[PDB]
């Protein structure tokens, strides 16, 4: 399995699909996205890589995207899917029971609290209960089949609040807030907790990382990343966390850092072919040759 990064931003939105092999260290260049996009999210259902939402910042235009597109590593081909009800720049997504939940994001000046669910078997989106909070640059994770929305930006204030969606009650409940306000953080589930790494608090890009334990309903501060970064990509591969790129207030990073929970240590493992922020990252089988 490889770590796929799709899209991103590097003075304009990007169409790159590249896949990192943590063993041999190579970056594989794969089929371009049909549309350049930054601020998208990535996920895997079945063995298929999905690119959800984002925005196309181009020298000739600036359009938020409702698109959902599907990459097959067996064919090295992208295929469009039915789009979401609304464009969602700086979206968060999570997967529950083979369904994709799209959370928050922006469309122009609209800051979404809405949430919708995609069923791959039927190629259909349906709206579900909206969040308690409008959140763009929201981090999303799934733990024990519950959907967590963490941090973000509501259009006026950046957030440390987190809330939890119960699919079969179709309702959101606030949980314990993070220690640090974070928009554009990387949020994932590792082992048995929710990690929130980096982001932006309205004054600084962050290198702090904290993790939520559901048993104690508590956020705890852990070893920080080496580089502060907002709009980073994040994923879990073979029991370790990988953070990709982002923005540090001056440059679009190509640094990839790796967190080992056994040692509570971060280390730089590779550099992307080119620095970029706002990527969609997910892990799936390596392509056919």
């Amino acid at each position: 399995r490889l770590i796929y990064t799709a899209g991103g931003y590097f003075r304009q939105s990007l169409s790159y699909l590249e896949a990192y092999n943590p063993s041999d260290g190579t970056w594989l260049r794969l089929a371009d996205l049909q549309v350049p996009r930054s601020g998208l999210a990535g996920c895997v259902v079945g063995g298929l890589l999905y690119a959800v939402g984002g925005r196309n910042n181009s020298p000739d235009g600036n359009t938020d995207s409702s698109a959902l597109d599907c990459y097959n590593p067996m064919t090295n081909q992208w295929s469009p899917c039915a789009p979401m009800s609304v464009p969602r720049n700086r979206i968060g997504v999570g997967v529950i029971d083979g369904h994709i939940y799209a959370v928050g994001g922006s469309h122009g000046c609209i800051h979404h609290n809405s949430v919708e669910r995609y069923e791959p078997e039927r190629d259909e989106w349906h709206l579900v209960a909206p969040m308690l909070t409008r959140r763009i640059g929201v981090g999303v994770a799934v733990l024990n089949r519950l959907l967590y929305a963490v941090g973000g930006f509501d259009g006026t204030n950046r957030l440390n609040s987190a809330e939890c969606y119960y699919p079969e009650r179709n309702e959101w409940r606030m949980i314990t807030a993070m220690n640090t306000i974070r928009s554009g953080a990387g949020v994932c589930v590792l082992h048995n907790c929710i990690y929130a790494a980096g982001g932006y608090d309205g004054q600084d890009q962050l290198n702090s990382v904290e993790r939520y334990d559901v048993a104690t309903a508590t956020w705890t501060f852990v070893a920080p990343m080496k580089h502060r970064r907002s709009a980073l990509g994040i994923t879990v591969h073979q029991g370790r966390i990988y953070v990709l790129g982002g923005y540090d207030g001056h440059t679009f990073l190509d640094s990839v850092e790796c967190y080992d929970p056994d040692t509570d240590t971060w280390s730089e493992v590779t550099r992307m072919t080119s620095g970029r922020s706002g990527v969609g990252v997910a892990v799936t089988m390596e392509p056919s040759r």
